[PDB]
């Protein structure tokens, strides 16, 4: 009953090996509630799958051979997205353990809380690759819900949209006309192909071609971010105009990471900042589109230049690449190039990134997960975290922005960079180490 080709941009072999994971933590007053929470989610899963069968599907890659990396599509699998129910109460994280340590990354082992791993290591192209998987974990005093999305099938914006709709389905609210439209948008049409196009310099950053490290959460108060944004605004351009909180925080991290790396790299070492960008707005596509519609902006400089310039100069680099005409062009050029490319081996969103000196950041600040209750009766989440996976130097995320305005960055860096950052006086003025 369905055969849905992925977004041409989602046909990148890296995206086809990745699951995006997100965990929502809730307190549970009484364990008598657990079976009720399970039943409520099961019924939302059915309700969502009845309106939108494909959410329950699987990703299949057809026509692989030497010279052809294949074409992927969503096909039937089970009747609902697979749900794992895991009782950790019988040593797992507890709600009180989580509260006292500040809901640290340490305590969100993907092996413990998630139904599948982020990276395609271990088992299991004849193994199932579901579009969406859920794990409901029982913990002492609480509940962790973890949601997995196959990355070629969805970016985190699209996963959040699906999760929002599962929450509606769980409290038996009908989907609007608008939401049905977005869920049903033709993925092939979403990025219009360019009529005449030959690949040139615009796709360089997306065409090419391990040291001891860890992961840590860092938190930024609304007040620290407000001061960061002001200090960027106070030192702007002035081609622009304005910078956002997200711009300033991204710039402060590039400067700060650059700064500490001056202890181990030449001043003139090239540094590339890669920053994820939701392409839904610029493409003229509904914000509720569930697919993969993302690109990155790229920023090349040198470690010493970035560390030693005003924050406004750094934030401006970032804001300047958000020109809508340019984002569209670059994205449509990518889509056109890939459409006509049988072997997509050299294509990657981080093709030219160097783990030693780059930064690869994805801001999930705008995702709405702090708002979903799922009819569970537990209120809104107490914590929204991205589970920990293997150390991956220079890879970074911002978590969905807490309703109070707090930001948290999930940061991976090699040990000496991590320890120099944590000890950095200017960094710790604004950033609190959670771990
Ligand atoms: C690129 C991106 C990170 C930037 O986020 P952002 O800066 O918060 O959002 P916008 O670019 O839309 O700007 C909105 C902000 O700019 C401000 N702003 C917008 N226009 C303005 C103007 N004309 N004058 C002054 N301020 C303005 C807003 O007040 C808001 O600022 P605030 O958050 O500091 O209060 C974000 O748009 C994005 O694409 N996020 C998703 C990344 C992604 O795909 N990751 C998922 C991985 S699968
Ligand atoms: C191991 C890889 C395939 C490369 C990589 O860094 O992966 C990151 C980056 C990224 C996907 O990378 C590629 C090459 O497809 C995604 C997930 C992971 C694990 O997170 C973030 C985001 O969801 C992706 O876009 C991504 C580029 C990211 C950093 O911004
Ligand atoms: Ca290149
Ligand atoms: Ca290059």
């Amino acid at each position: 009953s369905f055969d849905i080709e992925l977004d041409i941009i989602g046909q990148q072999p890296p995206l086809l090996s990745i699951y995006t994971q997100i965990s929502l933590v809730y307190p549970v007053s009484d364990p008598s509630q657990y079976p009720t929470i399970v039943s409520t989610l099961e019924e939302g899963l059915k309700r969502l799958s009845q309106t939108f069968p494909w959410v329950a599907g699987q990703v299949k890659t057809e026509g692989i051979s030497e010279g052809n990396t294949g074409t992927s599509k969503i096909i039937p699998y089970e009747e609902t997205p697979r749900l794992v129910v895991k009782d950790l109460r019988d040593s797992a994280p507890t709600i009180e353990g989580l509260r006292k340590a500040g809901f640290p990354l340490e305590m969100f082992d993907e092996n413990v809380v998630a139904p599948r791993k982020t990276l395609a290591i271990g088992p299991g192209p004849n193994d199932p690759k579901p579009v969406l998987l859920l794990q409901l974990n029982f913990i002492k005093g609480g509940l962790i819900l973890t949601v997995n999305g196959q990355h070629g099938a969805m970016d985190m914006t699209g996963q959040d949209a699906i999760i929002r709709l599962l929450s509606k389905a769980c409290r038996n609210e009908s989907f609007t006309e608008e939401e049905i439209s977005a869920m049903n948008l033709d993925r092939k049409t979403v990025v219009p192909l360019l009529e005449n196009y030959k690949v040139g310099p615009e796709l360089d950053h997306q065409i090419a071609k391990p040291a001891k490290a860890t992961w840590a959460f860092f938190s930024f108060t609304p007040k620290a971010l407000s001061e960061l944004k002001d200090a960027a605004t106070k030192t702007l351009d002035a081609s622009s105009k304005f910078v956002s909180t997200d711009d300033a925080l991204s710039a402060f991290i590039w400067q700060s990471t650059s700064r500490v790396r001056l202890a181990r790299l030449d001043a003139s070492t090239p540094t590339e900042f890669c920053r994820a960008v939701d392409m839904r707005g610029p493409m003229g596509v509904s914000s509720t589109y569930p697919g993969l519609l993302q690109n990155m902006t790229y920023h090349d400089s040198t470690v010493a230049e970035i560390a030693n310039e005003p924050l406004g100069a750094t934030a401006s680099r970032l804001r300047s690449e958000l020109n809508s005409d340019r984002l569209r062009r670059r994205t449509q050029a990518l889509a056109t190039y890939m459409h006509g490319l049988p072997d997509k081996s050299s294509v990657s969103l981080t093709a030219d990134a160097n783990p030693s000196s780059s930064i690869m950041l994805s801001s999930w600040a705008k995702v709405g997960c702090w708002e979903y209750d799922f009819g569970f009766g537990l209120g809104k989440p107490e914590s929204v975290r991205r589970p920990r996976f293997e150390p991956f130097e220079s890879l970074m995320y911002f978590m969905p922005k807490k309703p109070d305005g707090e930001f948290t960055a999930s940061i991976s860096l090699r040990d000496e960079d991590m320890e120099r950052l944590k000890a950095d006086e200017e960094w710790t003025k604004y950033a609190k180490y959670i771990g």
